């Protein structure tokens, strides 16, 4: 399995564009897919935490997922993100995207319940048991109140389809140390660690800021994989304001805001998320003018 | 507004009860309200935390809530939880709740998707707005991995539906001041901290280890509201055990093998949530007997 | 052992008062005493955290002791702080200030090295061991970057010398089970769980507000012991504007400042503790007026 | 200022060696200087953390250094720790150092007191001016309960003789900022984050299991210099369970009984650190022997 070649080095966690009535808006949808490809990405994770999946419905994932695969699924991985906090709905929705013809499956750890590591277990072997696709699992515990122990990710790694882990842990020690162990591949799930995680031996990123900057990133990945440390220590420094105002505004706000600025408009968030403030696209334009991604 | 007349002193956060094939089961579901309330419960939360409102759907829901309100609605306050991390949604199962003739609603806190403040302002307002029924915050960051920040409380507490926090921030100081400056009631969402919140003005209890002790969690407040503090202390020292056990368990597997342990079978959890091994059984046995609520 | 009578029931931490060339203000410190005793506290703690053990000599801590002893010790209760992360200076300590004739001896969990939970319970024990004083443990992992475990501080109750715990972890929980399976004596050391502790069976307060509002205290523990919680509460709410300046300052910069405000200088913190500004002591000036200590 | 040159690549915080008795055996000292220099340290840290800067006097840390600059300060740098939570202790002991002809000096954050971020920068900036030396500052906040902010940090970069960090805090994208806007020097001062910190612009390591892995620490800093990070990663791995032993027992007892067991004996710790247990000691050796620094 070349996860590289199967998954993707440089993902997006797209958003998902909504028209000016909070509806989806599959139109941009397949627009943006473009776009981000076409600027360096070789995959994308749809219905992300950045793709608002709190507040989509199974439909309109599904359409979106459709919308996506038809925009790029010819010359880029499209990663369908499937887990909730309900076993048996992320089973559902694993095997729907399967059927659409998603190239992976984003499972996150089941968030506000905090179950037990055994149920942890038990719920993501569930979810690889549904379908053929290769799996990642998706570690967040400022997120989801509870992390994936190591243990647990290690005995996750002896079933055949979880290849990988997109980390927003930001244990490198211990990813490190399970990625040589088991093999499974990690993606940096938080732009300000990007580098870190490549240094530790990070397959690639399932980037938020990538909205934004995609090209600076794939020069990051090129740089780093010919051992240019110094220029991607200097690209990631250029880009450092986007993770500085992504911790002001979160991955959502930030995205369609700052897709909005370079002329994509991609609608605003559904509540509980918000819409950036005027005063907030003023702070964030100045981020995006710093890390040369506005004019 | 009398908040102990109108939602109750003591309440269960109930468990959904399942059948042997993991449907629900509303026969039981009246049988466990009917006992709740005789052993000394006054209201009772369907479809909170512990009831596992992550796993059920909306139809089990309002089937289950109709089938409390059926059981119990005339001699005890049936509270609906309604809230999810979807405002959208939240909405509906709020209007369908109301519809239902539930007395109240419990709303916890946007979970996993770390919502700004002003967007939960937003999110619990258009709540409040969907019905006329009366609607307690449900404050638990451990869970929800954001807090109801103290200047979003104080903002919410004039809406006119919003009467109370369920709180499982534990920020005794902070509560104490909310409920001295709005008049918000506070209910104990954390057994281990009831004879606390008590000493800090709460008018009660949304609790978990109820299930199991709900007569001694009856007299615990009644020996506290007639100025015996010397007993409420030897009563909250009696059911530590349960506490203990529940920090071990979580409370979805503590009340359900509990209640099994005590002949009221409702079944297991729905995944990524389990039910208890037969180690976990023993100690929680021990700890029951040690409580003076088995064998 | 009646420790309410041998240690007391409302304790000041109180400050080292230095002069105008920054050395020991024994004179001060003598006023200070009787000024603190006068106004309700039945014992101080010389040498805590608020006395700036940190910045003072060996030399300086025993002088103050000895003023302090002279000065109220034949009608309140004068404990010494005696505890470092050094055991052997800890235990040097310990003996010079037994030797001066204190009372009691509070001694902190070991900061900054973490020693594991085995070290934490030779050195409490081997300082248990110097002296035949009565000895509270000082758990506050938030400054001491280690927690003295439950299991640690069951082990060390059975030492003849350890006789209580001055808390700052603030689990409730598990220090009502501690006291109640032990019969170890809590003082609540963070004041903002003052009235929290006294419901879980706290023998009183080691406190840093009493500094400024000593009297209001003794009204809170004399109207909880009477069952009089209404008044408590309100006593508490009264002094909940000094807590939440405590948060802004901490104890050194707010004790020292808010005595300046009420008349009583006692110079200012040594490095690297700071005075207030005038911005702080503003805030500060409005918050004391609010809990009526200050015109 | 050329800090490579001046403070080191690769330095341990070395241990100080006690003799069977406790007291300070400045010739094992020496001994061991020699060793960690031949395997290709090119600086050390005396009474560090790791050097049980708590439990020693500043007489035998004077002696301690006066011993190691006459073993190896013709061919290697000698940085002394120099800091307390008491600024005129630090300064005393500042100066001392400076007197004996140390190259450097480390200063800690002051612990457990928890002064407010004016009252560090006052500190450090009185500890800098103390001397002519060039000094690192050392942000710890799992040690000392406070961080030393970026803002803080920036202030501090403008005093002449402040050269850089060393960082235990693990903030490495705030870090990777502070490098590219001041050229303050960072070192890792977490062996768990040594290849993520280079990767961010690093200079070297301050380094505990350089005690028993210099040389392959020294390979891996060679390794990635020269853009093998291929190999560099490799190396990191080979060393990873030193780590996990050091997140077991600590710096001091798994120094300590880590050259014991390589045949270079230097006493136990000084109490609140302890000894290792058989168990740990057995434990210990498997991980040396996975390092292939054991036989
Ligand atoms: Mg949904
Ligand atoms: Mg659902
Ligand atoms: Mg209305
Ligand atoms: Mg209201
Ligand atoms: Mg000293
Ligand atoms: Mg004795
Ligand atoms: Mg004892
Ligand atoms: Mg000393
Ligand atoms: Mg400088």
């Amino acid at each position: 399995f070349d996860v590289a070649a199967r998954l993707g080095t440089l993902l997006t966690a797209m958003v998902t564009p909504f028209s000016g009535d909070g509806s989806l808006d599959t139109a941009t949808a397949a627009r943006l897919a473009n776009h981000l490809v076409d600027q360096g990405c070789d995959g994308l994770v749809v219905s992300g935490t950045t793709g608002e999946s709190p507040t989509t419905t199974d439909g309109e994932k599904i359409e979106l997922l459709r919308a996506v695969l038809e925009a790029v699924g010819d010359r880029a991985r499209v990663i369908a993100g499937a887990g909730t906090y309900d076993t048996a709905h992320s089973i559902r929705l694993a095997k729907a995207c399967a059927a659409e013809g998603a190239h992976g499956l984003l499972v996150v750890t089941p968030y506000y319940s905090k179950p037990p590591q055994r149920g942890l277990q038990a719920h993501f072997t569930a979810v690889a048991d549904a379908t053929e696709l290769p799996m990642l699992l998706y570690d967040i515990p400022g997120r989801s109140a509870v992390p994936i122990e190591p243990d647990t990710i290690r005995a996750l790694a002896s079933h055949p389809n979880i290849v990988g882990v997109k980390d927003a842990k930001a244990d490198l020690h211990s990813g490190a140390q399970i990625m040589a162990d088991t093999g499974l591949a990690y993606y940096s799930g938080d732009d300000a660690l990007n580098l870190p995680w490549l240094a530790m031996g990070a397959t690639g990123f399932i980037s938020v800021i990538a909205h934004l900057a995609a090209g600076q990133l794939r020069e990051l990945l090129s740089a780093f994989g010919s051992g240019d440390i110094a220029t991607a220590r200097k690209i990631n420094i250029a880009v450092a304001p986007l993770c500085n105002a992504m911790s002001r505004l979160g991955g959502v706000t930030l995205s369609k805001a700052g897709l909005r600025l370079q002329g994509i408009d991609v609608g605003d968030p559904r509540l509980p998320q918000v819409a950036a403030t005027p005063e907030q696209i003023d702070a964030l334009a100045a981020d995006m003018r710093a890390a040369s991604v506005l004019r």
